[PDB]
């Protein structure tokens, strides 16, 4: 029941989880993926309704349902916390630069 479509996606909170598990696992290990430092804090602000408690961790979401491993994952990105939850589904969808925005 895709609930988070990043323009060209279809991974509801059920799909995000998978992506999160990645961000978390690596997070719980304190490791990163790629040349960047993901996951990492994402202290929302743009106006995200994260039905989760902080801190919020931003992580990329692979439309393939895999675990990112680079610096440039894509517009599609999942946000969570240190609990194993999901903040939502952000995307570089013309967010107006490097800004993020909850997918559709």
């Amino acid at each position: 029941a895709c609930d988070y479509t990043c323009g060209s996606n279809c991974y509801s909170s059920s799909d995000v989880s998978t992506a999160q598990a990645a961000g978390y696992k690596l997070h719980e290990d304190g490791e990163t993926v790629g040349s960047n430092s993901y996951p990492h804090k994402y202290n929302n602000y743009e106006g995200f309704d994260f039905s989760v408690s902080s801190p919020y961790y931003e992580w990329p979401i692979l439309s393939s349902g895999d675990v990112y491993s680079g610096g440039s994952p894509g517009a599609d990105r999942v946000v969570f916390n240190e609990n194993n939850q999901l903040a939502g589904v952000i995307t570089h969808t013309g967010a107006s630069g490097n800004n993020f925005v909850e997918c559709t």
